[PDB]
């Protein structure tokens, strides 16, 4: 499915959001083999990223807009649950959810 | 801070409809740590954030912008994920809440005015 809402998150949302200095950490699911996290996938029973989401807006995976809204905030709720409160990685995650809130306070009413 | 077509749909839309779901009640009023015996809790979240504050803060119109009070909304929800365990009831309560708050912006008026 193809809305003006989703092709907003598409070309304004996801695009501000992968770009981003800090988006790196959120660009591919989390590799928690290779980051020595072995309780990862105990905690965190639905993973999300940006990689999957922008995926999934590339395919027409959704039907509607708040589903995509729901997988961005999946991925940064993940990261607040799973991580310590002075981690820097809950800073990043922060910021960016700002930056998605704000350009979604812009997005087309359908 | 003003009354835009935006702030007023926070108000009688997104707010009307979580003020009475019936998780709302933890997230009505700040956090008592005192009364909760959590000396802690201000220590990890310096922005405490509930509700009562920002429906308040909507009617005596001290928002300039819809994105300020969807920043508030925000605020509460990630001190909650932030604060409490992976497990905790709380956080599947915010999280009820949170998606609720995102289906309602979703249907938002997409241009501030005034
Ligand atoms: C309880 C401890 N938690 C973690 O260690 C932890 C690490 C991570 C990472 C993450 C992912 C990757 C790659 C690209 C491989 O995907 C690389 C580094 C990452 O983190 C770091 C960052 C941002 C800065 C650093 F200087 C060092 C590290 C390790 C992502 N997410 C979303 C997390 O939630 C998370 N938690
Ligand atoms: C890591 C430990 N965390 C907590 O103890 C904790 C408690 C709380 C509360 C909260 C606030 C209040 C009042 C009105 C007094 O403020 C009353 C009860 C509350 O929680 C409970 C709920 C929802 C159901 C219960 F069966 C029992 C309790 C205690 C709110 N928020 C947002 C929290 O984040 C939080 N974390």
């Amino acid at each position: 499915r193809v809305t003006n809402q989703l092709q907003y998150l598409h070309k304004v949302v996801m695009k501000a959001l992968w770009k981003h200095q800090f988006a790196w950490p959120f660009r591919q699911p989390v590799d928690a083999v290779k980051l020595g996290l072995p309780d990862y996938h105990k905690i965190i029973k639905q993973p999300m990223d940006m990689g999957t989401i922008k995926r999934r807006l590339e395919n027409n995976y959704y039907w509607a807009a708040s589903e995509c809204m729901q997988d961005f905030n999946t991925m940064f709720t993940n990261c607040y649950i799973y991580n310590k409160p002075t981690d820097d990685i809950v800073l990043m995650a922060q910021t960016l959810e700002k930056i998605f809130l704000q350009k979604v306070a812009s997005m087309p009413q359908e």
